[PDB]
């Protein structure tokens, strides 16, 4: 038997020649048109919407989603697959496929009418209509403030989501809101398009990480939604945590890819480094960790997509993988940032915003203290 | 929604075959019935309890993967995993007779073995009825045989050699003409003396000694036949380390779950300090290493038993496992107040320290191929 | 133009001629007397006192206490070598004198009465008496007044010193509820102090409990210029300035031990070297705060929250200089659970940095 | 009596007079004029020369020179207390000073002939002339005898001030009967100083190329005094004794920022100041930074009487620009968003605190234990 410094455990043995395809797939897309387009993308924060009709066209976008509605029907391990392909090139292509795929696809095909599935799904498939998510605001982490009120005809709205990744490129939006339904102050989830009144989404500019990827603000004055286009088959916070754990379950193997990237970069940099430096033992030391952290949070994030494909994995799973990958993703890449005398840290700054996008009190550690405890902090 | 069990988030319990489940529930049974009465005591007075070889062979937990035909369970690398974790969650000094009993005196006498050797040493070797130790250490190896009529003498000496002073078998190593050989020798052979070593820090359940040897006659019956080099000491190390990468993880859920039930004992300002934010950090930080160190020596026990596994695969775990498990120790003693958790933290300063850094220098050089 | 591994900053340049002979003083006296004892008395827990008399006989007990009662009227530095010198051999060591120093004489010096400070200091400055601190608490110890005198009734936990204390200093609540502090005498009714056995770490020291049912202290045993939270506060400011320097004097051992070992077979070793440098350098530097601090302490111009930088700093970086020490290894492992003990006997919520953030902020956590 | 939460051991005190006043001096120029150029000068990587004649002006370039050359006569100290005012409010700026001061002035006073010395130093004093030091390559680069002089070929990388720079310090190996020192000038024949553009770190200071193609250089343009290894490190030690002190007003920032950061931010109900962990992170910052400055302090005054051996100014830089990244990516994590606020200062400070850190000196501390090679 042959050492893989590359594949210690043969995650690639692991997988179903189906999955080892799909992987190819997404590898060849993201190698053949990301790559070339990466560095001025993230130095120049342009905006690039192409990119859901390539991801579309190939299937790649919506993995989970069944084929009735223009997915590809594939599972949580392909899904996985993804992410990582992409997220190898950059952070921000992962986050804008992890929004069409996790935050607006999954909520409309589990929560939604059978019109609004079919209206709705296939063009998101496709990459023709470009979806957002609107749920995070201005600042404070449920105790949201963005509303819904019951008029003739349907619902107006009235609030602003903030950091809202393909927001001005959006055709689609889903958005949670309170109703306060007589005389209950509950969650629910809307269906907006691009143009209707009162509806604005204005970019940000100057951002330090995820440059290559396009975000803006979610503005609603009265913006009127239609009967039709509010989300009949959920209720409080099941339709947002359904998304959300979704999409940090792309995140877990995502940012994987990008630690990947990170390794082999330090490890090609050292090899070709005279002074050569792989010589050296405390070098030695940090690609041993590299190749350490990165093999386990592997297996980790193979057995979470395997149990969720069974049916047998409990939420609180993700909050393990997702917390770990990111955070051991992040280490590598200062790590190998240190190491170096463009991409990693590019790379690097990604990271650091993905790390704190969902705050900077670790939700995850105190979902898993509260899940072992049984207390919350 | 599926049930999360906070204690096996990636249930590990759902993916062993039914036979490793009942082989860690009979070593679980075992070590919480007949070895966690003893620890305290045999830890602080360094007392010596052989009687654990004989017990562990009884219910067949010596040489797991030795086959049937030779006395021993015939078990996986996976069942052999799992022993070593349920013996360390007790006590590594524990753990540590077992690792020398199975993967550096059985597993040598098989891989390298005439079928005599295998046929006289190996049954009474799997019941415990002989104890085994390992000559390798020395105080670029000093050890010599020559030929003499009917064998070899040899001498020199080993030195932190576990089992050693109780030991029935001694597999040494030494240089023969200039290659390392194997030799088998028995406690009564003129020339063997076996003096043991008192008052260790760590791992103080296991007696440690020397093998000094002096002219001691080993006939040709009991060179190892079938192993030259580098190759003899390496097999038993390697098989040896597998053994300690999910032994650690034992030890690290023994603080885990000392320290999780510490903080949901103990209060503070009004609260229960598992209310803390920074307890509850650490936990997640303790489940989550735990966790993923588990699904990768499980890993590497599979391919081990398909016969996939490179050997640098096991200095990614027993590195990773020895490690980790540290951390945890520590971070456990750490998060107690005054003055189980101390005799597992100063039981892994010193299997983490035993073997510097080697195993990362070994991953460096796969990587490199420059060796440094 | 030559360097001292050593001492880097040359430290020694920085002393006066009398803070250098004290430090050497403190030096010899535990390389001497301690060094030989340690090991059989760390590991059996043995009960040596006579450490007492041989700090005493030498004028290293009450550093800082005026020359007029006995003690040998030396300043915050000097103070501060000492503790480095004897914790260099032992925490459980230093951990008896600072209790002596800062937890016995110091409280007597500063909040006592004349009579108290004739009466007791000498006897203490010698170690012919030993002194123990009762503050912690498995506050609810409360003083009952009299006749006398007052009626003390509580327990006291982790007390250093008192299973063969003469002199106890308890602080107590009394109402008018304000804390105040007493003193007792070995002998006194109602009083006890039962030793406690099988420590991990501060083997070499002897621990016990204060047991007070119903004792009874004379009104001339009371200290009249003290009430409140200041009392303790006072003392464990104190203390927690000579740990401060005890702490580095411990990580000093364990660095010296760690550069021997690779020498002696290793030091090319490039994991090694950034380790033996992280030690050089956190103890380089933590030296130049603890000294920074006691001239500082001897001009008036230091606040208090000043020794929570310090003593945390000293001890947490110790404690990661004794294991760094310990994970190169094939002394340190007793220095590594003395020091276990020593970073969390004021808790584990990380009390100096509450402080310190609080100082900072204006907003207590 | 009072406690300083910013200064805890009053760090004010400790220094002299005339050392507080030069401080003071840097503090005042770097905030009032500096401050307000950085953002959109880091952001657009903007060249601005005009910062060496505005340093110059006020004598805080080459702090250690002496009067008779142009230099203001300053110690070690003060040199230190500059380069910390400059680089509080960046490190590119710090990069241009340190260059002038330690890279251009330091080997010209150190090891240069004395018609050299008052050719050179005067105008690189007042910020007239601009200097850069060629040794970093993509050590190959050459000089060789010819008649008058020395002809050198050669190519540098990285070089800081090179594309705006009247003078070059350049070390080409010459073969006699070994690495040597040249002083070359704008505008020579077969020199040429690209500008590098696009860089991650120290946007807000130009760097470029030196490019030599038979550059003829006169007979007293090389420096006499100075041969091998020596040269080049001398430069780099004084360099390294300025960046220890800088590294530290970067992470005085860092930390600066995280503080106001946590004041003005509201987490469930409650100041985010009042949470346990801030105040861990904070009272580390604050700890590194106190004990940082006294190791730097220090090291300054042993430099002034001539006690400090090359060693402790590898443990103070190396020290110094790892704490100040712990501190910078400390600050960093404690920020939400994504780089609008004022608040993302540190990410400034963070990516040029990256390359200062990587711009070896454990094995330099690990030998001098040791006396064994690694
Ligand atoms: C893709 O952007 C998001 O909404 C995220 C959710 C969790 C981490 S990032």
């Amino acid at each position: 038997a042959t050492f893989h410094w590359d594949d210690p455990l043969l995650l690639d043995q692991q997988l179903a020649d189906d999955e080892r395809m799909v992987r190819d797939a997404a590898h060849a897309y993201a190698q053949g048109k990301l790559a070339p387009r990466v560095t001025e993308a993230f130095r120049h924060e342009t905006t690039d919407a192409a990119i859901f009709r390539e991801m579309g066209e190939i299937g790649l976008l919506g993995p989970t989603i069944p084929e009735q509605y223009g997915g590809p029907g594939l599972d949580y391990v392909s899904y996985g697959l993804i992410a990582r392909e992409v997220e190898r090139v950059d952070s921000g292509y992962r986050s804008m496929m992890s929004v069409q795929s996790s935050l607006v696809m999954v909520p409309i095909f589990e929560f939604g009418s059978d019109a609004q599935k079919e209206k709705y799904l296939p063009k998101l498939a496709t990459g023709e209509w470009i979806g957002c998510f609107g749920l995070t605001e201005p600042n404070h982490g449920g105790s949201m403030v963005t509303r819904a009120r019951k008029v003739p005809g349907g619902y107006s709205l009235s609030g602003s989501k903030m950091w809202i990744t393909n927001s001005p490129i959006a055709d689609v939006f889903v958005v949670w809101a309170k109703l306060d339904e007589d005389g209950r102050d509950e969650i629910r989830g809307f269906i907006l398009e691009k143009g209707c009144k009162g509806l604005s989404a204005p970019a940000i500019h100057g951002k330090v990480g995820l440059r290559a990827s396009i975000t803006g603000e979610i503005v609603l004055d009265e913006a009127f939604v239609p009967e039709e286009n509010i989300l009949p088959h959920v209720k409080g916070l099941r339709g947002p945590f359904t998304c959300l754990n979704s999409a940090r379950y792309g995140i877990a193997w995502g940012a994987l890819g990008a630690a990947e990237s990170c390794w082999h970069i330090a490890r090609q940099y050292v090899l070709d480094r005279k002074q050569p430096l792989a010589a050296n033992q405390l070098i030695q030391k940090k690609l041993a960790d590299m190749q350490t952290e990165i093999t386990l949070g592997l297996q980790g994030v193979l057995r979470l997509g395997r149990m969720k494909d069974e049916g047998t994995a409990a939420v609180e799973i993700t909050s393990i993988m997702k917390r770990n990958s990111c955070g051991k993703a992040l280490d590598i890449a200062r790590l190998a940032r240190d190491m170096l005398g463009f991409g990693v840290a590019r790379h690097l700054v990604n990271l650091e915003v993905v790390n704190t996008y969902e705050g900077t009190h670790d939700i995850h550690a105190l979902i898993l203290g509260r899940a072992q405890t049984g207390i919350q902090a």
